[PDB]
């Protein structure tokens, strides 16, 4: 599917991605570049199948955050990613793992239009990119580099989002997940058995503890 | 209702209940009093009312441990407790918030009988004393004292449940709850929130780990 966006060159790589290994030598994009330069930065990821208690608890999150200026960060993908960054428009930065010429994932294509226009895409790779393996992978580590802090409302062992959680950690990145029940999200429950990231156990108070690590106004 | 029990009285306090601030002074039993003589007992407590995924759980955890050598300890109440103990039979002890002469709740009273049956019953009031306030807390200090360890699989704040949860850390029994969703179990999700209980996050691994620990053969 063909996006029929106008795009450009982003002028600065976001010092933000200096912390790469190996940070992207060129971006593209399209839409508001401000969005860069806002204080708090939430990554929101998961997988493309929640459950109707992830996805409520989801939205919540990316509303209630983008509402009190913070930017949800994400992949754009079907599920957990596109239910944060519809529910948080305009404040929303979406990293594709495909050219902006292109849309993936084809269904989302109606948000990804209006991120288009109102929130930020940036892509790596220039036109004519359909994504693979290594794209979805190479873009994660732009989600995660690029946040403050990283969400991951559910997910399931052997996922992406265990692949970006590993780098939330390498990257010193904050990991947050939702409770949830045994076996209905067994990515999320592992990082907690190993202490590697803590739960959400209140909506409102995890928000404005973080609105005033950063300096913004609670709720 | 009446039990019809032939209680006795239990001769020897088990030194266990010897940590109180107000050790029981006189016991009396029915059934298997061997069962106190056990390497390893496992409290499991928790609300009068678990949800179909709570109690699917508190099933297994029971049935597997008392299976593989341990002995359940509960209060014989309305949900967790009698779930538990009725799927830990035969290796089961009650602590009884009534008199022996009486069968409390009355709903419970198939199970109630076959633990005296085949299980331990214990009271600390000889005969013709139902329950009242404050008799409830009492019996429970006698299942936390009595216990190696303490499973919480649900309950809310306020409980019963939470009650027993402040006296297994003033002794320190490791304390463990089942994962739970938001918002349906904020008892034990505050107790994990707070470090004060450990998540069982897989149950396999939860009770061989239980079991080596106490020098018991692994599943």
């Amino acid at each position: 599917m063909k996006s029929h966006f106008q795009y450009s060159t982003l002028e600065n790589i976001p010092k933000a991605f200096d912390i790469l290994k190996d940070p992207p030598k060129k971006l593209y994009c399209v839409g508001d570049t401000k969005l860069l330069d806002t204080p708090l930065k939430v990554a929101i990821i998961g997988t493309r199948r929640p459950t109707p208690y992830s996805k409520q608890h989801t939205i919540t999150l990316a509303r209630e955050l983008a509402k009190n200026g913070a930017v949800i960060v994400s992949g754009g993908a079907l599920g957990v990613d596109i239910i944060a960054q519809e529910n948080a428009l305009p404040k929303t930065i979406m990293l594709s793992p495909c050219s902006l010429d292109f849309i993936y994932p084809t269904n989302n294509h109606k948000v990804i239009q209006e991120i288009a226009q109102n929130g930020l895409i940036l892509s790596e790779y220039e036109k004519d990119f359909m994504p693979i393996k290594g794209s979805f992978l190479a873009r994660n580590r732009l989600v995660i580099a690029l946040s403050d802090v990283v969400i991951i409302p559910q997910a399931d062992l052997k996922s992406g989002s265990m692949s970006s959680a590993r780098l939330a950690q390498k990257y010193q990145k904050p990991l947050f997940v939702l409770p949830q029940r045994l076996n209905e999200s067994d990515g999320t429950n592992e990082l907690l058995e190993k202490g590697q990231a803590q739960g959400i156990f209140n909506i409102q108070n995890f928000i404005n503890t973080l609105l005033k690590d950063y300096h913004l106004k609670e709720m």
